[PDB]
């Protein structure tokens, strides 16, 4: 049945195509399939897995602080594909490499290979389950520490939760695989990062405290983020139960001057170790990671070259390639990152659906300061919307918008509600002044902010901008007002809904996803694990006459071919004739035109 | 007369479509806009007061970093294949010279433009200059000389070489970016005293290769170029350019190889990259901070990948520092839009690079290179064996005595890592044309020569030679090379046009002919050009100065007896009737 | 603006198309008709100057004297009218009449005109009907025109007051009708005694027409015996009549009756007897030429590339059959293939208009539907959802018909009959089941009395609650005030017009407003040769068309271009050397 069912899906896509690849630009039909590269056989060197499981999470931040070499970050596995592919990289083509970095770049610090979109993504528009997919990392690169991006006041959802399911979260994630938490407050509140800290201390995990970077520090007509702001905040965060801290410059918008000045600070303020990550939007990003890298940070972030550049993360084999020879040699072969890259390569041509139509770099992030992973996303939402044509008085806006809020820190879920703003406020055509003036049906998500839904920004919002748009507000913390979940009845709630028992795991994805997880779980029982099925067939089915080995299970290969398909029956159903390692099959499925 | 002609072109183009667009993408189902921008004096200014040699000291005593803008020659000749229309350059030329008056230059002529101008695009390089010369009289004006070359494809004798450079002064280049394949400065010689004898500016390059601080690679070490450095401003450079054609130079190299450099000479130094490493941005700003007078980039909308890094985020991050560039970033933004919508219209010379590769630092092919090469390994069937084409490439340029790669030194090995590939042969393993001649001391002469072995096998029994290749091919008779030109042309032609000719007589000659049946293309716009009209569309377009006319495509007929098609015009308000052949 | 006028009929079709062809079949693309070659110079005397000179009454005796069987051509009316839904255009019809003229000299009459043709010219042609008589009476100055006329309705769809039915038939005189072939929809001569009349007071044939039915050799079918043919004939020549015919409309006169038939007709009467017929049995020809040997005075026949079947019999064949006997025609065969192989090139032209009638069928003995009823009738078997179970309604046609009396079925007789049996398999009744405004219409009298008045019981449930009446109809239509019926044509039309459109304009006020409109608007669109009327002009093709006699036009279609913002479409044409656009819209 497990076979019969994945026959239905093959049927299914074969005939109806697949909604998010059918009408978008198909791979090129030649195209050859990724091959994961030949392995010599030898055992796997313990890397940062291993010393961290010895240490612990204090003394591991120490052995890291005094680490003279600077330590890499891969986040092809998230960031990555997040920002150049709509976070649609499969579970099957990232599982199949897992083994390859642990048998070729064990001096890694860690992967990013978690959280961020992945978590409903995988589940909403790949059919697969990101626990699932976390297990095969985990078991295929046992020497090297998964990291995942973590929200603060979120987990990885896309409301606010009741603490209990904060907590409830970081222990399933911490079970499932993750050794280094990378956790941030869209508003870099740090009373809305406790909870999440002390769970992850709490798991005796790894807990990176990021500080998200925006503005321009060697700016004095923007006196709001200067240094004292940073390294103040960092402070904080190592008297908050931090073992390492973050650098996130979510839009790419840290220069290099800037970084020669803020890591030696922040070397100074505390005794934690600190990790950079930026983006490329710019076309700088190296140069920004190199100038922190010369001036003593611990860690960087990078992406393999096949997904680099652009708004991803810069070029990780050839910041490498810089750093080869100095003082501060990373300690990693370049021909391995090469042949790992090749491998993103063709496993990248599998998703042109997904491309964007984003050319080369761009100095305008330095006015819009839209994060590298939504800059594609509010684009494509500006065509929707019907101004593909004045996408820059849109960016402007976004600079706008920003201004008037009060120069805030924009990223997830904060940078949704500036956009939200700055779309109405071209297309309803208004200006600053307009928003800001007493004689405006206000976006859903923008109430929200001003009525304290995100939280608390560094000196509180504008009064004039709040009673306009609002309804008395809340300056507590969001989720202090939520009233903890009775975890026991909600279980049985979604085990009713389901007619069966279902794991800590599932029942995590359910608080973090209700309807998300139900529909998966429910698209799960008729299409069988999908998962295992290679990309192309995952979103085109098969061509006439093809064959296809399919991995039901480590050990046993099912022998699929499309043998023919029939004409749309009177009843609207079509008929699809398989074999099925020899034995004659044939599928119903229906008609979707 | 000339509005006929173009009635026919239009015609043509819209039933036959145009041979290089027809098969390629299509642009999206937004013209580009020009910016509502005196004009300030600026470098052309000084230059033309000073004269090249003071010009050259006034560069190097200068704080501010001074910037080049690549996006008229080397932006698009990397991303676009060369197919950039003078319609489209000429335009912006005097929203630079409004908006950003305190640029060094305006890299516009040169390299693959001249060649491809008129055999690809149907325009006169000479008029495209001329343009931009009109609509920016304060900056100067950048061609990218090859020595031996000239624009050519082939050497050519000393007279021809002296005689374009001649023409490009008087057809308004201001600064010579001159380089040898080989870094060979016995074949410069004889281009750098052409220049100087023409009281324009000088600028000597030496093209980067290897590393410098990898111990286990040699021949490239820092001694060596600040030799060359040295010899240079003794052969009469006004200015020393780094040309890292392939994008090799890392940040770490560039601190070190720019405070030897300038220690070397009393010479202002240039640097000109490539960003296919994705890492080259680093290297600019190492090569400021190190104490660089000028630089290379390209706007944000044409930079990048094989192309020069991002000239906006450079600035933007030289903002305020001691040697902030002054140059307006809202400006540069603007005008980075235009580009944008200008980039669009060119959708059928897109390549399919996704990004960033330090694949680069293996092969070292040149990043205007590369794109032509995995086209190339594509139609010879070995799309797929890409990365062994990479493999063979840095293995033969080793084989070949580990040498530098750019025009045409690069065709060479190239040429050999295909067949390697293709008859599935190794180093230790029926030659192509030019690997005998590069081998025989056609290209010229490196280092240490040619190796004996490979040498004695290539050319089989022919002997090779080490004198400078332009000192064997005599002095030709440019008086009676004119006559056949206008013999055959049956016309008295221009010194440009002469200029053009000996530089490329098949593709001049073809030229000519195709401007006197078509007329003056140049002044169509773009999607027209490629495209034709849509049915109904209007036009507006330029002959004379002062005067526009309205073309309609109001009807195109069915294929008639003779096999000719009618298209149906409006223009200025009366009807006319073109035919043209049905190619298809 | 005359040439301007056309070039917006022809820009118009072209990108548009005739919506009466738009998806019907399409001519077989790969030959034009060519009028024959003329040679002999002037024409020989016909029949038409015969005429002049004796007089209608002197004309019949002499057609009863003459030896050689006449004939009567009916290619250009029934011919068409039966097996091309009568579409044949004016432009195809006028240029052989001088070919007629020329070659068959010795032909009694040319039919041409009434039956369906006057309405059809209008309403589905963009013609004059009245254009076409008269550019056949130039073209055949020697022969007789003929004309079918409903002498209750005269052309026209419903009944007329008398003073206008006298209006036609002064006006169809002047026209060019020579003979006026007048029935009546179920033989009663007093509603044909008004035209008969009328025709008499025009010096003009009338021809009183007995409509056949029946098998007079069927003793257990009486109702229409022998003594019924002889007792009107007797009748009708009382009446006014200079000839009788007898009109077998559905074509069900076999041989052996028309032997006995049209012996006794002679011996009742001393006029001349002239026979039509349709050959939807597969034998009428037989029946034509027992006629012939029983001494018929004339009979009508079509040319042969447009017989056989629901048309008329083979003309050819006929005169070929009677060639070197007493009673030859004298006609010229190879002059008759010619003309034939003519009308052979004309009809590929009407391809959209065939029916998809295979041959003959014995199953008309058993129906009756008149040849020229008969595809009409299965057209809307077809828009009533009916094709699969056709032979159900030709079975209950005939029910219906005994069902009314046995009677005469022929317009607007056949039709109501028709509207009966179709609904009769519909709506699924059987004759006592039985025992629609068409219906209605007969019962209370609108259409006449039959020998023995309208079945009572049928009546009663029928009319129910209206009270009928047996008296002439048109006796009850008060007389029209003409004076003043022609000015609500003229305050229409903001113009004063002509006797004959006043005319057309009585038959059918609302078909010929339609029409005046649309020729003020695309001008005289008959002047087009068929191929262009109905498909307009492929892009570089060149057109001859004749504005007047002496001036010729030369149209050629150059370009077509795409559909403007404003929905309009242009055509680029060269008309006789200069170029001209023309503007219309895009109405798909
Ligand atoms: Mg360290
Ligand atoms: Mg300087
Ligand atoms: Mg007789
Ligand atoms: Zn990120
Ligand atoms: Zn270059
Ligand atoms: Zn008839």
């Amino acid at each position: 049945d497990r076979a019969t069912k994945l026959l239905t899906y093959l049927a299914d896509v074969t005939v109806n195509g697949h909604p998010e690849a059918k009408d978008r630009p198909k791979p090129l039909e030649n195209a050859a399939r990724p091959v994961v590269p030949y392995a010599n056989g030898n055992g796997v060197k313990d890397g940062t897995k291993q010393l961290l499981d010895t240490l612990g999470p204090k003394k591991f931040g120490e052995w890291m602080r005094n680490e003279k070499r600077v330590l890499l970050t891969d986040t092809t596995m998230r960031d990555g594909h997040q920002s150049l592919l709509a976070t649609r990289m499969r579970t099957y083509d990232i599982a199949r490499i897992a083994g390859t970095y642990s048998h070729a770049l064990p001096n890694l610090l860690s992967l990013e290979c978690w959280g961020g979109a992945t978590f409903d993504v995988s589940m909403r528009f790949l059919t697969e389950d990101p626990w699932e997919r976390l297990a095969l990392i985990r078991e295929g690169a046992p020497n090297l520490l998964l990291q995942m991006l973590l929200r603060g006041a979120n987990g990885v959802g896309a409301t606010n939760y009741p603490d209990n399911v904060v907590k409830y979260f970081v222990r399933q994630a911490a079970k499932g695989g993750i050794d280094l938490f990378r956790v941030f407050d869209c508003l870099n509140w740090v009373e809305n990062m406790r909870v999440s800290m002390d769970a992850i201390a709490e798991e005796n995990k790894l807990c990176e405290a990021a500080i998200c970077y925006t503005g321009d520090i060697l700016n004095s007509a923007r006196p709001k983020y200067d240094l004292k702001y940073y390294t103040n905040l960092a402070v904080e965060l190592e008297k908050a139960g931090a073992h390492i801290i973050a650098v996130k410059d979510m839009a790419g918008l840290l220069k290099p001057a800037a970084a020669k000045v803020l890591f030696k600070a922040l070397r100074e303020a505390t005794g934690l170790p600190i990790h950079f990550h930026t983006h490329d939007t710019s076309g700088i990003a190296a140069a920004t990671v190199l100038a922190a890298v010369e001036a003593g940070v611990d860690a960087v972030d990078a992406a393999m070259d096949a997904l680099s550049g652009n708004t991803s993360q810069p070029c990780l084999g050839s910041i490498v390639e810089a750093l080869s020879g100095s003082e501060r040699d990373p300690g990693l072969d370049p021909a391995w990152i090469r042949r790992i890259s090749f491998y993103w390569e063709a496993v990248r041509n599998q998703y042109a659906a997904f491309e964007s139509d984003l050319k080369g770099p761009a100095s305008e992030v330095y006015l819009h300061e839209m994060p590298g992973g939504q800059f594609t996303n509010l684009k494509e939402q500006a065509r929707s919307l019907g101004l593909e044509t004045r996408w820059h008085q849109v960016a402007q806006a976004y600079a706008d918008a920003n201004q008037m809020f009060g120069d805030i820190v924009k990223v997830t879920p904060s940078s949704k509600v500036v956009g939200d703003m700055a779309l109405m406020m071209v297309s309803q055509d208004l200006t600053v002044a307009d928003v800001v003036s007493p004689d405006v049906s206000f976006p859903e998500s923008v109430v929200s902010m001003l009525k304290g839904d995100l939280g608390q920004p560094p000196s509180g919002w504008p009064e004039a901008l709040q009673k306009k748009a609002l309804e008395k507000p809340y300056t507590v913390r969001p989720g202090s007002l939520l009233k903890e979940a009775d975890l026991d009845a909600e279980r049985k709630v979604i085990e009713k809904k389901l007619e069966r028992e279902v794991s800590d795991f599932e029942f995590a994805s359910y608080l973090m996803y209700p309807k998300v997880f139900t529909d998966f779980a429910l698209a799960s029982d008729t299409y069988g694990p999908v998962s295992v099925l290679p990309t192309p067939a995952y979103f085109y089915g098969l061509a006439d006459g093809e064959e296809l080995f399919a991995d039901i299970e480590k050990g046993k290969t099912l022998v699929i071919v499309n043998q023919a398909v029939s004409a749309t029956d009177s009843q609207g159903m079509v008929t699809v004739f398989f074999e099925l390692n020899g034995q004659p099959r044939r599928i119903k499925v229906p008609d979707r035109a």
